[PDB]
């Protein structure tokens, strides 16, 4: 929960503020 999706340097990557996480794909 909390994970989202935004733009880092041009590509849409997964975001997360609830746990302060980031990525481009799930586990």
């Amino acid at each position: 929960p909390g994970w989202e999706i935004i733009h880092e340097n041009g590509r849409p990557l997964y975001y997360n503020a609830e746990q302060k996480t980031k990525l481009h794909y799930p586990p």
